[PDB]
């Protein structure tokens, strides 16, 4: 268990070390490519385009984003990994050798531990999930041609992804394609699982209930036997160089508060009475009505992302990104609609 994890780290950073140094031109190509892959996007830019077109696309890949999130962190504080940006400057395995300089960037702070990558599991989930989707959506209308382009177009994307990963120093290279693996067996789960569309509010009260007391019960009990789950929180602040590059946002609390905000958002949303009447006013199949409706919610959302609560006091922090996160899927469904339907449509 000792050399056979040195071993894969050593190669880890070698790997890292080459990617640094003899491909220089390329490292803000990785930063944008690694900024766009956080699962804000998944819920602020693309639930808004899915769920008027097919709705059920739209609820698959809020299922599977959520659920695969709460997976990776369960599977993160199980599972015990580390980072690499810590760990040249922290092991005693290069005594009498030379340290391989690591260059870290402004993205390359992270809190908790890595054993899956966070940004493949979810990446790979939701573009299998769009894909698939685009997929069965056009089998009625040289079909195997699309098949090859939109194939190629994902596994480059999951490439490209697993690069940037790598090429920060944020995680070893035996993580990411657990993280990939990983997303892509919940996105056929989810798949095979058609009992999510008719479901009342009080399923969805119940699941986040049990998801919620499942994660602060198993920390909790950990740490009453004498493990921490929290170690991580220690190294990030002191190997980092600039200390303002830590944030609060990336730790493993907030995430799994703001999944949790926005399942039980969804979940209120649908069941709501003003859902019910989207179609009246004007029928909701119209396409400038379709269109409107993306456009308002995308532009709206994305202004109402500039409001961050304040992170002076932690339980206002969390309480607040709670209120906030699930806010995101109640206004494109339910508000935004009614209120195109009582501007125009007389
Ligand atoms: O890919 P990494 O190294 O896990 O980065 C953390 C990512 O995973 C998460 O923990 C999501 O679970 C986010 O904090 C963040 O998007």
């Amino acid at each position: 268990m000792e050399e056979g994890m040195n071993v894969l780290h050593d190669f880890g950073i070698q790997s890292t070390h080459y990617l640094q140094v003899n491909y220089q031109d390329s490292q803000d190509w990785f930063i944008l490519v690694s900024v766009i892959a956080d699962l804000r996007n998944a819920f602020y830019v693309l639930f808004p385009i899915w769920f008027h077109l097919q709705e059920a696309v739209g609820i698959k890949l809020l299922w599977v984003a959520v659920i695969g999130d709460w997976l990776n962190l369960v599977f993160k504080w199980i599972l015990f990994g580390q980072r690499p940006y810590w760990w040249v400057l922290d092991t005693d395995y290069y005594s009498n050798t030379s340290v391989p300089l690591i260059k870290q960037f402004p993205v390359t702070c992270e809190t908790g531990p890595g054993s899956p990558s966070g940004h493949a599991m979810g990446t790979a989930g939701v573009y299998y999930v769009m894909v698939t989707s685009t997929l069965s959506i056009f089998q009625g209308k040289r079909f195997r041609c699309l098949n090859v382009i939109l194939w190629l177009g994902f596994w480059a994307v999951q490439l490209n992804v697993c690069l940037s990963r790598i090429y920060l120093a944020a995680n070893f290279p035996h993580q990411v394609v657990a993280g990939v693996l990983s997303g892509i067996a919940v996105a056929e789960t989810f798949s095979h699982i058609h009992s999510i569309y008719n479901a009342s509010l009080k399923k969805y009260f119940l699941i986040t209930f049990f998801l919620f007391s499942f994660a602060i019960g198993f920390y909790l009990l950990l740490k009453g036997l004498g493990v921490d789950l929290l170690w991580t929180l220690e190294k990030a602040q002191r190997w980092c160089e600039q200390p303002e590059w830590v944030h609060i946002d990336t730790t493993p609390f907030a995430s799994l508060l703001k999944n949790l905000g926005t399942l039980f958002g969804l979940g209120l949303a649908l069941n709501s009475s003003m859902y019910r009447e989207s179609c009246k006013g004007k029928l909701s199949k119209w396409l400038p009505f379709r269109l409107s409706s993306i456009v308002a919610s995308l532009v709206l959302l994305h202004v109402f992302d500039s409001l961050k609560p304040p992170s002076q006091v932690e339980l206002v922090f969390y309480v607040l990104s709670f209120c906030k996160s699930a806010v995101v899927p109640l206004a494109s469904v339910s508000v935004i609609p009614y209120c195109l339907a009582q501007v125009l449509g007389q």
